[PDB]
Protein backbone atom coordinates (compact mmCIF):
# COMPACT_ATOMS: atom_id res chain seq x y z
CA UNK A 1 0.00 0.00 0.00
CA UNK A 2 2.47 2.64 1.24
CA UNK A 3 5.75 3.75 -0.25
CA UNK A 4 8.47 2.92 1.76
CA UNK A 5 10.08 6.18 0.99
CA UNK A 6 7.89 9.85 -0.01
CA UNK A 7 9.49 12.83 -1.20
CA UNK A 8 7.53 15.29 -2.61
CA UNK A 9 10.47 17.54 -4.28
CA UNK A 10 10.51 14.28 -6.76
CA UNK A 11 7.22 15.54 -8.21
CA UNK A 12 7.96 19.25 -8.25
CA UNK A 13 5.68 19.46 -5.85
CA UNK A 14 7.69 21.77 -3.26
CA UNK A 15 9.18 25.12 -3.99
CA UNK A 16 12.08 26.38 -2.62
CA UNK A 17 12.68 27.01 0.73
CA UNK A 18 11.98 30.79 2.53
CA UNK A 19 13.70 32.59 5.39
CA UNK A 20 11.12 34.08 7.47
CA UNK A 21 13.76 36.59 9.03
CA UNK A 22 12.31 38.54 11.74
CA UNK A 23 8.90 37.25 11.85
CA UNK A 24 6.72 34.49 13.26
CA UNK A 25 5.54 33.79 10.20
CA UNK A 26 5.95 29.94 10.73
CA UNK A 27 2.28 29.35 10.40
CA UNK A 28 1.81 31.03 6.90
CA UNK A 29 5.17 29.78 5.15
CA UNK A 30 3.73 26.36 6.67
CA UNK A 31 -0.19 27.03 5.09
CA UNK A 32 1.08 28.11 2.10
CA UNK A 33 3.48 25.15 1.18
CA UNK A 34 0.83 22.60 1.51
CA UNK A 35 -1.52 24.52 -0.69
CA UNK A 36 1.49 25.26 -3.47
CA UNK A 37 1.86 21.38 -3.93
CA UNK A 38 -2.02 21.04 -3.96
CA UNK A 39 -1.99 23.46 -6.86
CA UNK A 40 0.60 21.64 -8.53
CA UNK A 41 -1.18 18.79 -8.64
CA UNK A 42 -4.43 19.61 -9.84
CA UNK A 43 -3.24 22.64 -12.31
CA UNK A 44 0.60 21.63 -13.35
CA UNK A 45 1.76 25.03 -12.07
CA UNK A 46 4.20 25.16 -8.86
CA UNK A 47 3.73 28.68 -7.43
CA UNK A 48 5.20 30.34 -4.66
CA UNK A 49 2.07 31.54 -2.47
CA UNK A 50 1.94 34.66 0.05
CA UNK A 51 2.21 33.88 2.94
CA UNK A 52 2.14 37.95 3.62
CA UNK A 53 -1.34 37.76 2.06
CA UNK A 54 -2.15 35.35 4.98
CA UNK A 55 -0.05 37.40 7.80
CA UNK A 56 -2.01 40.72 6.53
CA UNK A 57 -5.42 39.30 6.13
CA UNK A 58 -5.94 36.15 7.91
CA UNK A 59 -6.24 37.83 11.41
CA UNK A 60 -8.52 38.03 14.24
CA UNK A 61 -11.27 36.48 12.82
CA UNK A 62 -8.53 33.25 12.50
CA UNK A 63 -7.18 33.75 15.51
CA UNK A 64 -4.04 34.44 13.72
CA UNK A 65 -1.17 37.58 15.28
CA UNK A 66 0.42 38.32 11.93
CA UNK A 67 4.35 38.21 12.89
CA UNK A 68 3.39 36.94 16.48
CA UNK A 69 1.96 33.72 15.07
CA UNK A 70 -0.85 31.59 14.09
CA UNK A 71 -2.78 28.72 13.12
CA UNK A 72 -2.00 26.45 9.54
CA UNK A 73 -5.86 25.39 9.86
CA UNK A 74 -7.41 28.48 10.30
CA UNK A 75 -5.30 30.51 7.58
CA UNK A 76 -6.77 28.01 5.38
CA UNK A 77 -10.42 28.95 6.33
CA UNK A 78 -8.97 32.31 5.58
CA UNK A 79 -8.31 31.24 1.98
CA UNK A 80 -11.26 29.53 1.81
CA UNK A 81 -13.70 32.70 2.86
CA UNK A 82 -11.65 34.67 0.95
CA UNK A 83 -12.11 32.45 -2.14
CA UNK A 84 -8.37 33.16 -2.89
CA UNK A 85 -4.47 33.65 -2.19
CA UNK A 86 -2.43 35.74 -4.11
CA UNK A 87 0.99 34.09 -5.56
CA UNK A 88 4.15 34.91 -3.57
CA UNK A 89 5.55 37.39 -6.50
CA UNK A 90 2.22 39.64 -6.39
CA UNK A 91 2.27 40.14 -3.09
CA UNK A 92 5.62 39.96 -1.89
CA UNK A 93 6.66 38.69 1.81
CA UNK A 94 8.07 41.71 3.64
CA UNK A 95 8.65 40.22 7.06
CA UNK A 96 6.56 42.60 9.22
CA UNK A 97 2.36 43.45 9.82
CA UNK A 98 0.80 44.96 6.91
CA UNK A 99 -2.84 46.36 5.97
CA UNK A 100 -4.38 43.51 4.02
CA UNK A 101 -3.40 44.13 0.54
CA UNK A 102 -5.35 40.92 -0.83
CA UNK A 103 -6.51 41.97 -5.32
CA UNK A 104 -8.31 38.92 -6.67
CA UNK A 105 -6.60 39.74 -9.93
CA UNK A 106 -3.41 38.01 -8.70
CA UNK A 107 -5.10 35.25 -7.32
CA UNK A 108 -2.92 32.02 -8.13
CA UNK A 109 -4.71 29.43 -5.74
CA UNK A 110 -7.83 28.76 -3.70
CA UNK A 111 -8.76 26.10 -0.87
CA UNK A 112 -12.42 24.12 -1.34
CA UNK A 113 -11.65 22.51 2.34
CA UNK A 114 -9.25 21.22 5.19
CA UNK A 115 -8.49 18.34 6.64
CA UNK A 116 -7.31 17.77 10.21
CA UNK A 117 -5.72 14.78 11.41
CA UNK A 118 -5.90 12.81 14.48
CA UNK A 119 -3.63 13.93 17.05
CA UNK A 120 -0.39 11.65 17.58
CA UNK A 121 -1.37 9.37 14.65
CA UNK A 122 2.09 9.19 13.09
CA UNK A 123 0.14 6.14 10.86
CA UNK A 124 -2.57 8.42 9.74
CA UNK A 125 -0.41 10.96 9.01
CA UNK A 126 2.14 8.67 7.04
CA UNK A 127 -1.23 7.74 4.94
CA UNK A 128 -1.84 11.53 4.52
CA UNK A 129 1.50 12.33 3.10
CA UNK A 130 2.18 9.42 0.73
CA UNK A 131 -2.05 9.48 -0.28
CA UNK A 132 -2.73 13.33 -0.53
CA UNK A 133 0.76 15.20 -0.39
CA UNK A 134 2.58 17.11 2.04
CA UNK A 135 0.70 18.19 5.41
CA UNK A 136 1.36 21.11 7.61
CA UNK A 137 2.28 20.42 10.94
CA UNK A 138 3.28 22.30 14.55
CA UNK A 139 6.25 20.72 16.26
CA UNK A 140 7.77 21.98 19.43
CA UNK A 141 10.55 23.78 18.15
CA UNK A 142 11.69 25.64 21.50
CA UNK A 143 14.85 23.67 22.08
CA UNK A 144 18.38 24.40 21.50
CA UNK A 145 19.13 21.17 19.92
CA UNK A 146 16.52 22.40 17.14
CA UNK A 147 18.32 25.56 16.14
CA UNK A 148 21.47 23.89 16.24
CA UNK A 149 19.97 20.98 13.56
CA UNK A 150 22.82 19.89 11.52
CA UNK A 151 22.34 16.34 9.93
CA UNK A 152 20.72 13.05 10.34
CA UNK A 153 17.70 12.27 11.81
CA UNK A 154 16.76 14.99 14.68
CA UNK A 155 15.85 13.53 18.33
CA UNK A 156 15.67 15.42 21.54
CA UNK A 157 15.03 14.10 25.00
CA UNK A 158 13.20 16.90 26.13
CA UNK A 159 10.66 17.32 23.94
CA UNK A 160 7.57 17.96 24.04
CA UNK A 161 3.95 17.03 22.04
CA UNK A 162 3.29 20.83 22.71
CA UNK A 163 3.94 22.44 19.50
CA UNK A 164 5.11 26.06 18.57
CA UNK A 165 6.46 26.15 15.42
CA UNK A 166 4.46 25.77 11.54
CA UNK A 167 6.49 23.34 9.44
CA UNK A 168 5.66 21.31 6.41
CA UNK A 169 6.13 17.24 5.90
CA UNK A 170 7.03 16.78 2.59
CA UNK A 171 7.88 13.04 3.17
CA UNK A 172 9.40 10.50 5.12
CA UNK A 173 11.45 7.20 5.18
CA UNK A 174 14.84 5.68 7.02
CA UNK A 175 18.18 7.50 7.56
CA UNK A 176 19.52 3.55 7.78
CA UNK A 177 17.15 2.72 9.70
CA UNK A 178 16.12 5.49 12.11
CA UNK A 179 13.04 6.52 10.87
CA UNK A 180 12.36 10.29 10.16
CA UNK A 181 9.94 12.79 8.72
CA UNK A 182 11.20 15.07 5.59
CA UNK A 183 10.27 18.68 6.96
CA UNK A 184 10.30 21.60 5.19
CA UNK A 185 11.80 25.07 7.72
CA UNK A 186 10.98 28.57 6.65
CA UNK A 187 14.72 29.83 8.13
CA UNK A 188 16.27 30.04 4.83
CA UNK A 189 18.42 27.16 3.07
CA UNK A 190 21.16 27.94 6.03
CA UNK A 191 19.21 26.14 8.34
CA UNK A 192 19.65 22.05 8.50
CA UNK A 193 19.56 20.15 5.10
CA UNK A 194 19.48 23.18 2.87
CA UNK A 195 16.24 24.03 4.85
CA UNK A 196 15.07 21.00 5.59
CA UNK A 197 15.09 18.51 9.12
CA UNK A 198 14.73 14.80 9.01
CA UNK A 199 12.34 14.45 12.54
CA UNK A 200 11.91 11.37 14.44
CA UNK A 201 9.64 9.31 13.29
CA UNK A 202 7.50 6.72 15.12
CA UNK A 203 8.72 7.46 18.74
CA UNK A 204 5.53 8.90 20.09
CA UNK A 205 4.80 11.62 18.28
CA UNK A 206 8.19 13.08 19.02
CA UNK A 207 7.97 16.77 19.46
CA UNK A 208 3.89 17.07 18.77
CA UNK A 209 5.12 16.30 14.94
CA UNK A 210 2.09 14.58 14.77
CA UNK A 211 -0.27 16.70 17.11
CA UNK A 212 -2.16 18.70 14.71
CA UNK A 213 -1.48 18.49 11.27
CA UNK A 214 -3.86 19.64 8.25
CA UNK A 215 -3.95 19.71 4.88
CA UNK A 216 -6.26 21.64 2.31
CA UNK A 217 -7.52 20.43 -0.77
CA UNK A 218 -8.75 21.76 -4.53
CA UNK A 219 -11.41 19.76 -5.33
CA UNK A 220 -12.40 18.99 -8.77
CA UNK A 221 -16.30 18.95 -8.44
CA UNK A 222 -18.14 16.30 -6.91
CA UNK A 223 -20.87 13.84 -6.72
C1 LIG B 1 -0.08 24.55 23.12
S1 LIG B 1 -0.69 23.14 22.27
O1 LIG B 1 0.39 22.54 21.56
O2 LIG B 1 -1.43 22.34 23.19
N1 LIG B 1 -1.73 23.67 21.15
C2 LIG B 1 -3.08 24.03 21.63
C3 LIG B 1 -4.11 23.62 20.59
C4 LIG B 1 -3.55 23.86 19.22
C5 LIG B 1 -2.27 24.24 18.95
C6 LIG B 1 -2.19 24.33 17.55
C7 LIG B 1 -1.06 24.70 16.67
C8 LIG B 1 -0.75 23.92 15.57
C9 LIG B 1 0.30 24.26 14.74
C10 LIG B 1 1.05 25.38 15.02
CL1 LIG B 1 2.36 25.79 13.97
C11 LIG B 1 0.77 26.19 16.12
C12 LIG B 1 1.55 27.36 16.41
C13 LIG B 1 2.24 28.33 16.56
C14 LIG B 1 3.06 29.50 16.65
C15 LIG B 1 3.71 29.96 15.46
C16 LIG B 1 4.48 31.04 15.50
C17 LIG B 1 4.63 31.68 16.73
C18 LIG B 1 4.03 31.29 17.93
C19 LIG B 1 3.22 30.14 17.82
C20 LIG B 1 4.20 31.99 19.23
N2 LIG B 1 4.79 33.33 18.99
C21 LIG B 1 5.96 33.31 18.10
C22 LIG B 1 6.41 34.78 18.07
O3 LIG B 1 5.62 35.66 18.38
N3 LIG B 1 7.67 35.06 17.69
C23 LIG B 1 8.16 36.46 17.64
C24 LIG B 1 9.67 36.56 17.93
C25 LIG B 1 10.50 35.71 16.95
C26 LIG B 1 9.67 34.62 16.33
C27 LIG B 1 8.68 34.06 17.31
C28 LIG B 1 5.54 32.91 16.66
C29 LIG B 1 -0.30 25.84 16.94
N4 LIG B 1 -3.36 24.02 16.98
N5 LIG B 1 -4.19 23.73 18.04
C30 LIG B 1 -5.59 23.33 17.76
C31 LIG B 1 -6.43 24.49 17.27
C32 LIG B 1 -6.42 25.67 18.23
N6 LIG B 1 -7.32 26.80 17.87
C33 LIG B 1 -6.91 27.45 16.60
C34 LIG B 1 -7.79 28.65 16.30
O4 LIG B 1 -7.76 29.59 17.36
C35 LIG B 1 -8.20 28.98 18.57
C36 LIG B 1 -7.33 27.80 18.95
C37 LIG B 1 -1.29 24.47 20.00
Amino acid sequence: ILPDSVDWREKGCVTEVKYQGSCGASWAFSAVGALEAQLKLKTGKLVSLSAQNLVDCSTEKYGNKGCNGGFMTTAFQYIIDNKGIDSDASYPYKAMDQKCQYDSKYRAATCSKYTELPYGREDVLKEAVANKGPVSVGVDARHPSFFLYRSGVYYEPSCTQNVNHGVLVVGYGDLNGKEYWLVKNSWGHNFGEEGYIRMARNKGNHCGIASFPSYPEILQGGG
